[PDB]
């Protein structure tokens, strides 16, 4: 209630990234609210060995620098994708680079990987991983890392392999961000051939950490899984071309999806630069989940992202083929209550539809 009144005022009177930097500060000093519950095993999901306590996690770009991991996870989430991280720190693009429409529940952003750099973020994860040893309440909470490239870097691979060698020992999973619209020429890395080299080189570098170098100082105590974040602005030819790469390279998951450049039906996001996230992306990401779940013949697990605000929105994703649901615009528009309400909303529906558990619902639309 206290943070909900304050968030409403924030959305209508204070700048989007000031708000964002303000709440993250109230997180680093552990004064954000808490969601206490062991979470019903009813909603338990998994991607290989990654055991999620609940199907809801916080998507990348929220805790870019991993300075707020404990307080964000303590809001009722099972996992956090920290990043996107780049080898060297970046100030990103010119501000204001975050805008929101309340009536249509959407966000437009041209951040351009604003982060402290892989080395500083690694130290921030080391400190959370050290806390995770003493604090038992965060021992089953997964932390993923989204790895990217610096603006001026011509060879994406060198940057991705750099990131692995520093933060790889502390990640439960590594997300390859090849879908940023604010990093010039990055979506060109989603092309079948390039992505095949990317995934393989990234997987070789994770494998090499184990070959060359207690070691896995993460939740799993195992080597990080590899996920790729895909852009919704692709043709059917590319989406199927990618599927063959993901099936052959054996990617451990695929995050569907990132922000869109296609949504131009928002009047307040007209001449603002960046990708649109929120309630407008909802249907676009679900159909991309659907397409990819059948282009990859149900083999590659899916991490849903794009317009998830409710239990019905969450079930829509799970049934399309999603194993986990990633949040972002829900935390922005609905506030701190997001994961409490959405777990509750979903559990009501899982019972109402008659599923014994969540794992029974994954891809049941295609049944
Ligand atoms: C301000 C902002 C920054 C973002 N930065 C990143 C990022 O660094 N890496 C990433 O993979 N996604 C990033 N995203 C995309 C989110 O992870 C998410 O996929 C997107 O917001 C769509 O989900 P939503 O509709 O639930 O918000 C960003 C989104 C916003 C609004
Ligand atoms: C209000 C508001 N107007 N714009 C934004 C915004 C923009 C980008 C990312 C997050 C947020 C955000 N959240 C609100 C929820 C939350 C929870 C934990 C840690 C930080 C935050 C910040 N609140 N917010
Ligand atoms: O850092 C950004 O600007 C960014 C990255 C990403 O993957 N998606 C997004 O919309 N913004």
């Amino acid at each position: 209630f206290l943070y909900d009144i304050f968030l409403k005022f924030c959305l209508k009177y204070i700048d989007g990234e000031i708000c964002h930097d303000l709440f993250l500060l109230l997180g680093k000093y552990n004064i954000l609210p808490y969601d206490t519950s062991n979470d019903s095993i009813y909603a338990c999901t998994n991607i290989k060995h990654l055991d999620f306590i609940n199907p809801f996690g916080v998507a990348a770009g929220f805790d870019k620098n991993g300075v707020c991991i404990d307080s964000i996870l303590k809001l009722g989430f099972s996992f956090i994708e920290i990043g996107t991280i780049t080898p060297r720190g970046q100030t990103g693009n010119a501000k204001p680079r975050i805008f929101r429409d309340v009536e249509s529940r959407s966000i437009i952003n041209s951040c351009g990987f604003n982060n402290m750099g892989c080395d500083k973020v690694t130290e921030n994860l080391i400190l959370f991983r050290k806390r995770q040893e003493e604090d038992k309440l965060l021992s089953k909470h997964i932390v993923g890392v989204s790895i990217g490239k610096n603006k001026d870097t011509v060879n994406i691979v060198d940057d991705l392999k750099y990131c692995i060698n520093k933060i790889g020992r502390y990640a439960d999973y590594i997300a390859i961000n090849v879908s940023s619209p604010n990093t010039p020429g990055l979506r060109d890395n989603q092309e079948a051939g390039k992505l095949k080299n990317i995934i393989l080189s990234v997987k070789e570098e994770i494998d090499n950490l184990e070959k060359n170098n207690f070691l896995w100082f993460n939740t799993t105590k195992k080597k990080p899984l590899v996920f790729v974040k895909l852009a919704p602005d692709l043709n059917q030819e590319q989406k199927k071309e990618i599927a063959d790469v993901l099936l052959e390279t054996n990617i451990d998951g695929m995050i569907i999806s990132n922000t869109t450049t296609q949504i131009n039906d928002i009047k307040s996001f007209e001449n603002k630069k960046g990708g649109v996230s929120g309630a407008k992306l909802k249907d676009i990401s679900t159909k991309f989940i659907c397409e990819m779940y059948n282009y990859t013949n149900k083999q590659i697990p899916i991490i849903a992202s794009g317009g998830i605000f409710s239990g019905l929105d969450a079930l829509e994703k799970i049934e399309a083929g999603a194993s986990v649901c990633q949040l972002y615009s829900c935390l922005v528009f609905n506030g701190m209550k997001s994961a409490v309400q959405i777990k509750r909303e979903l559990n009501h529906l899982l019972y109402q539809r008659g599923y014994y558990n969540l794992k029974e619902a994954i891809g049941r639309k295609h049944s």
